[PDB]
């Protein structure tokens, strides 16, 4: 594995699709740990919201690289989203992620969902992430 750390630019739908923020890509010693960075700068708060978004280990990493280049799935040790998902408090452990290439206004995505909406029941999040953006980074 030859990455560091990157940044994709991440959107969310609820519809719409929306732009949502950044996704912040690091390899660590075990796995990958990305961040979520959402809204406004301020002084010099760097954004409205900066936060762990999910975390795999050492052995999902194959896994995570294929699926985020070509759709697949893996499993987080932790996950806990944005701060509409239930997961956003308390985080979920080992949720599978499940990834798929999907177009949306002629671009392909890296399409996936999250948790349910916390209030909602059955209703769950779903995200995309540009895929050539990925596949630089990731190789």
């Amino acid at each position: 594995i030859e990455f560091s750390e990157f940044t994709v630019k991440i959107k969310n739908k609820n519809n719409n699709w929306a732009d949502l923020g950044d996704l912040v890509v690091r390899k660590e010693e075990d796995g990958i740990e990305t961040g979520l960075n959402v809204g406004k700068g301020d002084s010099d708060t760097f954004a409205g919201y900066t936060a762990t978004f999910f975390s795999l280990e050492e052995s999902e990493v194959n896994n995570f690289i294929k699926a985020m280049t070509e759709g697949g799935s893996f499993k987080t040790s932790l996950y806990y989203g944005y701060k509409d998902e239930q997961s956003n408090a308390n985080g979920i452990q080992n949720k599978e992620i499940i990834t798929k290439i999907e177009k949306i206004d002629d671009f392909e995505y890296i399409t996936f969902l999250g948790d349910k909406i916390k209030d909602s029941g059955d209703k769950v999040v779903e995200y995309a992430i540009l895929l050539e953006d990925l596949k630089k980074n990731l190789k």
